């Protein structure tokens, strides 16, 4: 296929773990930007065929939608809050470096950045 397969959601051999911060990744940051009217391009991997973009994976090195971090998030995949901060970061520069600046999947992308910038300013310690 023109998609890989989406990234993996769960760490079978991981010890439970939670943290302050995880808890709040989840139940604040991802549950606030799940819910908001431009979240839906960013639920779920982007399907290069069904959106005639033959080119994305090639451009794009390291896939990351909300779907699967929510997902990460539920299986307890991530050690730590970092990682999981990273894959929303990686999320936002894939769209900022494959889409035209302007283009409305951009402006949406910021708008989602503006409020989870806002939420990790008040990450716990
Ligand atoms: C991250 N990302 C994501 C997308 C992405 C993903 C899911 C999409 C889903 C629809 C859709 O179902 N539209 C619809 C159909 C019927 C009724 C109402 C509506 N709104 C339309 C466009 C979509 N574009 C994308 C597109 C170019 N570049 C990117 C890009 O970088």
């Amino acid at each position: 296929s023109m998609n890989p397969p989406p990234p993996e959601t769960s760490n079978p051999n991981k010890p439970k773990r939670q943290t302050n911060q995880l808890q709040y990744l989840l139940r604040v940051v991802l549950k606030t930007l799940w819910k908001h009217q431009f979240a839906w391009p960013f639920q779920q991997p982007v399907d290069a065929v069904k959106l005639n973009l033959p080119d994305y994976y090639k451009i794009i090195k390291t896939p990351m939608d909300m779907g699967t971090i929510k997902k990460r998030l539920e299986n307890n995949y991530y050690w730590n809050a970092q990682e999981c901060i990273q894959d929303f970061n990686t999320m936002f520069t894939n769209c900022y470096i494959y889409n035209k600046p302007g283009d409305d999947i951009v402006l949406m992308a910021e708008a989602l950045e503006k409020l989870f910038l806002q939420k990790i300013n008040e990450l716990p310690t």
